[PDB]
């Protein structure tokens, strides 16, 4: 896991303004979710070839589709996967309030196939510690909400939860976890999409998006789930299904 | 259906600012959906002793509670009764993204006991026109958000979707209806809350609260879902469980 078979290619742009685009192929856990229609509205993360994490307040069903192995959502040209959904596991602890405990799982009712495009990211153990200040990157079509239709990517470092409180308040819990405000948005992350940080030669989730600065300000930090205090959860819900 | 028991009394407050507190039990069809621990995330209606209808956005799960004829959240003395949900009907065509066709109906495990304060609202049947500066009313502890633990509600005007789009622009779908930008907020609207128009001696739900403006301002409308284009889903839904 976490080991691009295509590497990923992060230049000086990749931490300013809205990011860049991503090399084709290089993140190959990213993927797409559409509803029956083929209209994109969130991304998630490949764990593995059964089963894709993402955000809890998607609202996912089993009519959704979840399309692995995609670079331009404007090409039919592309070697892509549409995968059905057999189940949706959504944390019983998420508050559509809140918003915390912003955590989904989909089973798929066939496996992906992996491939040099399509693979998994690296979750965190409970216990892993991902400082304050380390840079992540943030993947996703989140701008299309807005623009660019290939993949973007962008640089940005993890806030401690007190100084993404200077930002946004008690709206950050335990289980979230902040990344940016350093002169790059956060806004090409999809809703459900990943925040990977590399340790040991791997990405590994450390973040699922959950919201970020309604005006993408390059100078307030996204809000992410924090996959670390929600990564238990992540694997009593495979061991059991 | 839509005559409570107990008349409503709206004066010339709640058309200003965060609108008026309600008379106590004078809305008996707005119900209170709680979490497991109590936690109140979302508003809704009751339709009938077995159905409620609320934002499909609200994510409501079998393990929330709809909580009925409450009128102070803040109190453990008044007369409620907290009704087990058995079953949610998500309407299909809900989109996280757009949160276009935002209707969720619950199914109780047992009925809700009607009383005083405690009944339905009428639905509006599928072609009924409720015209642009028709004066209607939302319910809710929403200002809770930010303050007043009693029931709210305020007077604020339908919009046409055209000069609802003068504000929101093309987020405005025809499954959605606007209202307010007259001097008061939206905000006393729970997500999933109604609001009702009376015609006829009687307040039929009009709209279900999907978003407002982020600042409650009192010149920014709501935006609703808009129960005419939902209610033959509605009534499909409880004619077929």
């Amino acid at each position: 896991c976490g080991v691009p078979a295509i590497q990923p290619v992060l230049s000086g742009l990749s931490r300013i303004v809205n990011g860049e685009e991503a090399v084709p192929g290089s993140w190959p856990w990213q993927v797409s979710l559409q509803d029956k229609t083929g209209f994109h509205f969130c991304g998630g993360s490949l764990i593995n070839e059964n089963w894709v994490v993402t955000a809890a307040h998607c609202g996912v069903t089993t009519s959704d589709v979840v399309v692995a192995g995609e670079f331009d959502q404007g090409s039919s040209s592309e070697k892509i996967q549409k995968l059905k959904i057999a189940k949706v596991f959504k944390n019983s602890k998420y508050n559509s309030l809140t918003i915390n405990n912003d955590i989904t799982l989909l089973k798929l009712s066939t496996a992906a196939s992996f491939s040099q495009t399509v693979s998994a990211v690296c979750l965190p153990s409970a216990s892993d510690d991902f400082a304050a200040g380390t840079t992540c990157v943030t993947t996703g079509w989140g701008l299309t909400r807005y623009t660019p239709d290939r993949l973007q990517q962008a640089s940005l470092p993890l806030l401690s939860n007190t100084n993404c409180k200077k930002y946004w308040g008690t709206k950050i819990k335990d289980a979230m976890i902040c990344a940016g405000a350093s002169g790059v948005s956060s806004c090409m992350g999809d809703s459900g999409g990943p925040l990977v940080c590399k340790k040991n030669g791997a990405w590994t989730l450390v973040g699922i998006v959950s919201w970020g600065s309604s005006t993408c300000s390059t100078s307030t930090p996204g809000v992410y789930a924090r996959v670390t205090a929600l990564v238990n959860w992540v694997q009593q819900t495979l061991a059991a299904n």
